[PDB]
């Protein structure tokens, strides 16, 4: 009867609220996140958190490799109506840049999640968890109703 740790397709607001309920705000950075189904990359998972520094939520991909889950390829800054030719000019190369290496990185990353359901893929989420200093007593846990229904996290308890 155990409930996954990992929550499904939650939206923003329900990000902002679930991370608000728990204290983020009066916690340091990382102190208190969750733990998701990206929304843009099927396979990956997305930790989300609030940053005290700059007073919003963050996001940050992982996705399965040979040797455990892993960063996933970090997209350039989002264009700004501000942006300068140069500015411009660098968004190009490194979206193209990201656009390359992220696909490589799911061709892999989709693979290994389709093969091992019955995983000990979830030691090494742990183990990328504390290399990011997210204090894993701080994980908040969906509820039935909102955990992943991927096969692949159903022991992930
Ligand atoms: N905000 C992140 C990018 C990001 C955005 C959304 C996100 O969630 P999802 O996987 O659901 O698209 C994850 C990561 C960055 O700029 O590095």
């Amino acid at each position: 009867s155990k409930i996954p740790i990992i929550f499904g397709l939650i939206n923003s607001y329900q990000i902002h609220n679930l991370l608000e309920q728990h204290n983020a705000k009066t916690k340091e950075s990382k102190a208190v996140f969750l733990i998701r189904d990206s929304s843009t990359y099927p396979g990956l998972l997305t930790i989300s958190y609030y940053c005290q520094e700059q007073d919003i939520v963050k996001h940050i991909r992982f996705g399965l490799t040979d040797k455990g889950w892993k960063t996933a390829p970090k997209p350039p800054h989002e264009p700004l109506k501000s942006d300068s030719p140069e500015i411009k000019e660098k968004y190009t190369l490194d979206k193209i840049k990201f656009e390359r290496k992220m696909k490589q990185f799911i061709n892999t990353a989709k693979k290994l999640f389709e093969q091992h359901i019955r995983a000990e893929s979830f030691k090494t989420l742990i183990m990328e968890l504390k290399i990011h200093e997210f204090n894993l007593e701080g994980l908040i846990k969906p509820t039935r109703s909102q955990a992943s229904q991927e096969k692949h996290f159903t022991d992930y308890v």
